[PDB]
């Protein structure tokens, strides 16, 4: 088995069915105590919760499922009839995410999408029906943050006040994205310093808010 196969057999042994928070500390115990994983994590997913909560988006984007934290994270702040889209390239790990997000009883409020973001997101309005989005979590890989974010922009799926907040802007870190965001007039930006997950190590999120062309 996996690193995520194992992960997921913590959640359902050691988790309640539909009871989201104790998903979260669930992942979080079994990462800190046994194996590291990428997930956000408690530390900057305090400061998602708080973003998520000031905002009350209808209809956010995450690009990177990995095992669901972080959709789990987003989903349950949700409010009624409010939706989450998750983009991952990997399906062994879009199965994961679809059995976490089962067990935490928030499927019906997620959409875990199995490709790659540069070939999904020019297929949301379309194919999936989306108008604009109202927040993007980027959390899948540092060289596609700036090329999806101009996607994004280009397929009009950006609206003005929507909400970008990228993880791991200072480890592994994403300087393109990070000069670009912070010259650009058509973002608002603000850094939120933290700590990579489960680790004694600096890291943070951007949060860049678009304002139109
Ligand atoms: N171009 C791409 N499109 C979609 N998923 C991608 C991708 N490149 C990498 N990924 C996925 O991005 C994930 C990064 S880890 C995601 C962690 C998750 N947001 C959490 O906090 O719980 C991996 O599962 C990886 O397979
Ligand atoms: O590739 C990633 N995608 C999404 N999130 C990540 C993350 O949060 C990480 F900490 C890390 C990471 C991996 C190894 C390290 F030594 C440090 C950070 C990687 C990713
Ligand atoms: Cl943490
Ligand atoms: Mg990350």
């Amino acid at each position: 088995d996996t690193k995520e196969q194992r992960i997921l057999r913590y959640v359902q042994q050691n988790a309640k069915p539909g009871d989201p928070q104790s998903v979260l500390e669930a992942i979080d115990t079994y990462c800190t105590q046994k194996e590291w994983a990428m997930n956000v994590g408690d530390a900057k997913g305090q400061i998602m919760d708080a973003v998520i909560r000031e905002y009350s988006p209808s209809l956010v984007l995450e690009l990177g499922a990995y095992c669901g934290y972080s959709a789990v994270r987003m989903a349950r702040l949700l409010q009624p009839g409010a939706r989450l889209l998750t983009m991952e390239i990997n399906p062994d790990c879009a199965a994961i995410t679809q059995q976490m997000l089962n067990f935490a009883g928030l499927q019906d409020k997620v959409t875990i999408l199995n490709g790659a973001s540069q070939d999904l997101i020019p297929q949301l309005k379309k194919k999936y029906d989306v108008d604009t989005l109202d927040m993007v979590f980027l959390d899948h890989w540092k060289d596609r943050y700036l090329p999806d974010t101009l996607l994004l922009e280009k397929c009009g799926l950006l609206r003005k006040g929507t909400v970008l907040l990228a993880d791991n802007v200072i480890v592994p870190g994403t300087p393109d994205f990070l000069a670009y965001v912070r010259g650009s007039s058509s973002f608002e930006c603000t850094h939120y310093s933290s700590y990579l997950e489960y680790m004694k190590v600096v890291d943070g999120l951007e949060k860049a808010i678009y304002q139109g062309p």
